[PDB]
């Protein structure tokens, strides 16, 4: 079984550690981003051909991370995304160098 598989919750395509939660409708589980989010089949969380939220930008950062790519690489990737500051402070939570380098990382605040 993959360590870390996706998960679409709560309005985003979210990823989770699968040494840690199983997952299953109704039943919360946390995500890489520290959200605890419960799937539900009137948002189409579980039929996987169906998930067209989008991808959950921590998750997708913190997933990158956890396997290892260097800053640079994981700054390609966040440059992808809209990055508001409920979501800058989530992904500086979950990352361990200082809120600057989150920001300049997320590329969201630089033209
Ligand atoms: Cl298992
Ligand atoms: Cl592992
Ligand atoms: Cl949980
Ligand atoms: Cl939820
Ligand atoms: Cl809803
Ligand atoms: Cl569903
Ligand atoms: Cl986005
Ligand atoms: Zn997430």
């Amino acid at each position: 079984m993959q360590r870390y598989l996706w998960q679409q919750a709560d309005g985003k395509r979210h990823v989770y550690d699968t040494a840690r939660h199983r997952v299953q409708a109704g039943r919360p589980f946390t995500a890489l981003c520290g959200e605890t989010v419960t799937p539900q089949t009137e948002r189409g969380d579980l039929t996987a051909g169906l998930w067209f939220d989008g991808e959950c930008p921590v998750c997708t950062i913190a997933l990158a991370k956890a396997l290892g790519w260097p800053m640079r690489e994981i700054s390609d990737l966040a440059h992808r995304f809209d990055w508001s500051p409920a979501l800058i402070t989530r992904l500086a939570e979950v990352l361990h160098c200082s809120f600057g380098e989150v920001v300049e990382l997320t590329g969201a605040r630089m033209v």
